[PDB]
């Protein structure tokens, strides 16, 4: 009856949005166990130009969500087939690179989620100082 | 066998020092349930001076936190006597206007927690950009 669902992610600054994406993947189907993978600061930095928060400070915060069941902190960049086996994945959860995975049954997607950010906070705040 | 904890507080801006908090209120003792109180938006206004988050954006996050396991929200400013009896609540876990939880033996104390705040993580970014 269990489902294990992965997701992955780099996970800066974590906020609303991120935890909706995680909750879809985690109610997906009724019983599910949501694993999470966790991008490392080098891959980040690499493929993505930044990243704010350590991998520590990133996994720790992603401990508190209350969707995430289990966390391979770091995760690799780009999931594979032997990967999906090691950890016996049943679908891989996402909001080309992933014709794969749609071929074979294991693709779900979830729906746009939004937030209120690090920076909607800063603008928010900053409105009551300056136009 | 199963205790009941009620922590309170506004939870504006969420971020690992609350999670924290919250992740030491559940752990307490060996099966709770934890009732997180969100105080209301006028009342949070008129006596801490501000509050950056709605009581529906801050109650929404704290949904999403493993260790809460039911919230009152908005929840009264002042603990009473009557509250926690309304509520079946063993122990108020906080981090004087408490004395008498103390002398009920319903007080508590939580030990002092850091995280990285959005004032942190605004900081990090910038050091970046200038010195």
């Amino acid at each position: 009856k269990n489902v294990v669902i992965y997701a992955d992610g780099v996970y800066d600054m974590l906020h609303l949005g991120h935890m909706k994406q995680l909750e879809q993947a985690k109610k997906l189907f009724e019983n599910t166990t949501l694993i999470v993978g966790v991008t490392s600061d080098n891959e980040t930095k690499l493929f993505k130009g930044q990243v704010v928060q350590t991998l520590e400070e990133r996994t720790e915060t992603l401990k508190h969500i209350r969707w995430v069941d289990e966390i391979i902190s770091p995760c690799p960049w780009v999931v594979t087939p032997e990967f999906l086996e090691k950890y016996k994945i049943d679908y891989v959860a996402h909001d080309d690179i992933y014709a794969w995975l749609k071929r074979a049954g294991k693709f779900k997607a979830t729906q746009r989620t939004e937030g209120v950010s690090t920076t909607d906070l800063i603008v928010r705040i900053l409105k009551n100082y300056e136009d």
